[PDB]
């Protein structure tokens, strides 16, 4: 655990920040012999072994290895190097290691379309780079000055590393890029500076950090620059840290009971999984507070998890109370924005947050934006845009991109939205899900969701968009189209009841826009 | 409403600020026969009438004759002059046509004693004063270059007019003096600049965050800088304002049936007093919210007010519906934070409960403050201090004290506080108010509301520090006082035997620390 | 020429950019029948005409039918626009025209070759172009949305002015990208904002300008920022603008006695080329200022020059008396940095600067830079380090040339230097043009600058490295290598002997390194 002069001393250390957390902790002194982050063994370490456990001492050690090779192979500050890999403690020693030289770490999911991967890193002017053994033939035989795998990092390279390591950062180097996950095209590669990576974590530090941390089990997808910034974290409040490479369920779940961690950190997908398998035989006893990345968590599966646990709360003599099940944070965000900008906790007893996402974060300050970049007032529909220190300078090798996806000094996040009049966000959907109809926008997601919570013979079903030639009927757009769905039963009870008229009504009960059709599977 | 343009206008005015307000409106061309200003006939025009409805034109033609016959008087840029008055609207026009002229008035609650007022403006600097009729003879006859009333003041001083007018303010002059609402002894004054005293109005302006502001029923003591802040904001808004100087829960309740207004703005026991009246008799099918600053307001008040009129939400379709039901803003601040800091939404079903009070407005910024003047971890309790551009330079004449209120970079409101894990803050009590026994510490305005909903055969309860004659236990002190438990039964019955132990199961049973005794006054 | 409330309400624009100085020019109410840019014909107006003095009324008929124009052609914000031409004027036009719809005139010097010119623009991803006559062929048929000239734009598309118009630019928004003058390879595309491209001269208007920018003779090459920043202050002022496009200096003499400016600005190369005519036949009366942007101009000719015309200095009596000579003001500036940071004012009769540059512009930060990008003390060498509020954001799709042009938080600007215990800054040599030896560090310009300033039997000589191939030696490297000076004795120069030992004397007689060896041609 942190004291309070340690509280001090990370505060009172002004060149702190994404790119030196390991050599601040070494600065302060820290005992390294403490283990500090465990793993899942799926990273070859240099001495060819696959450590669990990790100390202080040993990540020292480690990262240092690492550094003397990439020195070794050339690379000097500001180059880039991609990592490509599945495995999350590979992705951090690379990152710290990269780093440390002033070098550009640049984190591609392994599973990326191998084309998009090769030309999504060669547009970068990337000088080489680290893959698993998997995704080793993605990169290799192209234009790259270099394709090695952890294999290629051997002890011996320690000793190369170079006069005056580790480099010092200005708050404004840019010290890693990254990509968001579930995108379609090539990913836009968003790159995060030794402030910006860490700022809104280092905030909370100022002041008072909630559910203290404890022993947090991070089980993001490793190329998400969040991986990283709660690692970090964690690695800073001296809270034990695993690296969960797996985003599945199961195997989540053995990492609960295994590491009992106190605070887990993941993606909707995951938390859906996890909420619909046999928990009854899961030592979940450990786990306090859950956060969730990316899209919001599904509010059934959210009922679900907050009853695992216990968390603390104020009591009434003042004085902390434990008490039976979790918290649950959503947190609406984006790899562009390094954080999470909006925060939502489900506790045992919370009510339904409906649509509402509330207000930003202090440090931020959002909007509801007209086409023409002025704020809407309360109960107008518009774009979604952030402003915030932890925001990235901009896609990288990408101008043109950046400035269109910015209007009125805000970066817009892609959703539409409304403000009430005390001043709360709503999330309504992703603006490519709008479809302009005769009947009004349908918002496809909220619709999707309405409709499969209300009708529980169904098992999946769709909105999709049916315009003229050429047409587009987005929020971007200008056209119209109708909206068809797709039905996907669950072992019977089929309404043959006009399909579209059943859908329609429950459309109808809540003043949403009807629906062309609706076709069964 | 507002409309586009007119916002626009507002936001791409860099000289807009509490200064000058009046002026920018004419800038814009505000049409001039416009009522926009609604009195209760307590202040006296310089033609002799009592003018009910002034419009526009009417308002630039009366704070011009101020301005001239103050300029006449000698007042400068950067001179204080003094206003004691009992009438809102009275504080009003003084209040612009002295900041017209660069000069600070400086206001005075009228009910304040004789000694405190003179004294206070005294300390001040002030080239002169004006009063109305009752309050003169407590400023007259010492050092003030003039003391004056409404009749003192003639159409034919607007020709005194000084050439150059009206003044152009820099963000940080000031434009107002006021005094907080606890008789303290001496109060402080606190003054305003151009800038902090419509920063969170212009701020939320600038961000189109607000609705609900048709017609605006200003019911705050006059003499406090928010009810400035209201009726200037109202004046941008283009919305009709209401200058209710009494705060009699009858008088208030007659302008909301002559006023019709759509938001009403007052201090707590105003609130308190209507609440518990015939609601029934009443027409309130105007009030949508209410804003509420000072003293906290109790939570049984706002649950028969939250009852009244309707207000619009968001329904299931992302429409405005309306609902029935009003909104209840209890915002914290004080008179030196210019705007409400933390901030309490009421509904028709309500949940917010139990002295939370929320979080902070996004331009400032709180925290629980150690003795060492360092932030807390959440459960920690400590004095709530506070930062933002709302806030004020700092005492008028009494750097000493101002410093002294300062802790880490905050100033400290003078509160115990603690955060939750999600950093919401908890108003415990305040700091005189904490008396440190051997147990632990017992919160005494804490302790006096543990008897209310557990122990309800008295009308009142208080907790007192009677430790040596003299020697301080608090928060602050280091001593240990005895905390006391000071009864108050009413006629009928259900006074038990024992003058301890009734007390003391209640207090053990909501976690309590040790009360050591009780007894029964009368009612003197 | 502009009264107080005039520059007051200036000032007091919080709208005011490099966006919309022309519609804010009409929201100020300026007179339209009045002269305001003059031109050397160089630009064809869409009925077909050449103005030469163009009234601010028929400016805003040419911006508006270059607006309409290019939205029906589909440009929208955000959108690029290359404009690649050889007139002043045409860039000038062009570049009010395609802001005030939030495109980005991306200009291009017309001399690029073509294969350069196609790339450069391409690269950006614009979706048109603009040419002169001449270049047309440069850009046309390739795969750009349109290339059009002068003659595609009749008044005809003024009725095609948009809804709206014209656009309401935020502070960070890009308003213009060009590149930089005397580069080898692929220039750099710098974009500047709304609210960098005119903040020296915004903040010098909080200053009293006294009327020394009376008539400016805006000489700088059209496809340079400086130029339109220059033409936008002077409109800003009510001080005549001249858009001479030729840099000769028999043009630019021809415009000085044509339009009498007060104030000139040029490149040194226009300086130096008119400081060497027969100035007898011109009328040069007019002059008070020269302004010289980039790289400084030979003190040789300053002399020259502020021998012409007469200032105002401040009288006994404290009202302006005029003195005879002018002033010409060196300021390193760059791209990036758009206007000078520096200022080095020459008058007539004043001490030689030697290589000091003075101190930088109030609003600015510059510093001696150690290799980890800390200022470093009185007297050593460093890399010379740039903040300013009127640096660029970085260039145009290269992140990475960008931040490997920057160290501990400042722009390089390429140059070395040192300052003196009392603040001022000394620039040595240009990064590149260092050699590490054993001698020391040799600066290639310096040692060749004393050589030709004291054997007077040279016309020219020249400095170069050689070391082991591979080996880089030049301040970036880590080897040596060995410098050498060629020599070119002039026309019957009486060529001496030995050589290395007659170089390495003057040369060490002065301080500087020895040098390794002299040859001739
Ligand atoms: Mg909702
Ligand atoms: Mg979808």
């Amino acid at each position: 655990m942190i004291t309070k002069e340690e509280r001090a001393q990370i505060n009172a250390d002004p060149e702190l920040g994404a790119g030196n957390v390991l050599h601040r902790l070494r600065a302060y002194g820290r005992p390294t012999d403490r283990p500090v982050l465990w793993t899942d063994g799926t990273w070859r370490a240099p001495d060819g072994s696959h450590p669990e456990v990790i100390t202080l001492g040993e990540l020292y050690e480690y990262v240092e290895t690492y550094a003397g090779f990439y020195h070794g192979k050339g690379i000097r500050p500001r180059d880039v190097v991609g990592v490509l890999t599945a495995s999350s403690t590979e992705f951090a020693i690379n990152f710290m290691a990269i780093n440390s030289l002033g070098a550009i770490p640049s984190f591609a999911n392994a599973k990326l379309r191998p084309e998009i991967a090769r030309e999504y890193i060669r547009r970068q002017g990337a000088s080489g780079a680290v893959t698993d053994t998997e995704r080793h033939e993605v990169l290799a035989g192209g234009e790259l000055g270099f394709v090695v795998t952890a294999e290629d990092i051997r002890p011996e390279h320690r000793a190369q590393l170079p006069q005056g390591w580790p480099y010092r950062h200005d708050p404004t180097d840019p010290i890693i890029i990254s990509h968001s996950s579930g995108t379609t095209g090539m990913p836009k590669a968003v790159p995060h500076t030794h402030q910006t990576l860490l700022y809104a974590q280092l905030h909370r530090l100022k002041l008072s950090v909630g559910g203290s941390m404890g022993r947090l089990l991070v089980a993001l997808p490793g190329n998400h620059n969040a991986a990283m910034s709660v690692m970090m974290f964690g690695l800073l409040l001296d809270s034990p840290v695993y690296l969960q490479s797996s985003q599945r369920g199961s195997d989540v779940l053995d990492a609960i009971e295994k590491f009992k961690p106190t605070t887990v950190f993941g993606f909707s997908g995951t938390y859906g999984q996890i909420a619909t398998s046999d928990l009854s035989t899961r030592d979940m006893s450990s786990i306090e507070a859950y956060y969730n990345t990316g899209d919001a968590a599904h509010e059934a599966h959210i009922r679900v998890l907050v009853a695992q646990g216990s968390h603390e709360e104020i009591g009434p003599d003042f004085k902390p109370v434990r008490v039976p099940g979790s918290v649950f944070t959503d947190g609406l965000g984006s790899s562009e924005t390094g954080y999470s900008i909006f925060h939502n906790g489900h506790k045992p007893g919370s009510a339904s947050f409906g649509r509402c996402i509330g207000k930003p974060m202090s440090f931020a300050q959002a909007a509801v934006l007209s086409e023409d970049g002025r704020p809407l007032p309360a109960g107008e529909v518009g774009r979604l845009g952030v402003r915030s220190p932890t925001l990235t300078p901009g896609y990288w090798n990408d101008s043109l991109t950046w400035h269109k996806l910015r209007l009125g000094g805000y970066w817009l996040t892609g959703d539409l939205a409304m403000q009430d009049a005390e001043g709360n966000f709503y999330h309504l959907d992703r603006a490519p899900d709008a479809i302009r109809t005769e009947a009004g926008i349908v918002f496809s997601t909220r619709t999707e969701e309405l409709l499969l919570a209300s009708l529980p013979e169904l098992a999946d079903c769709t909105v999709t968009a049916i315009a003229e030639e050429g047409v587009r009927a987005d929020w971007d757009g200008d056209g119209v189209a109708e909206a068809y769905v797709l039905l996907q039963f669950t072992d019977g009870a089929r309404e043959p009841g006009d399909l579209t008229g059943w859908v329609n009504e429950v459309l109808a009960g809540q003043g949403f826009p009807p629906v062309t059709r609706a076709l069964r599977m």
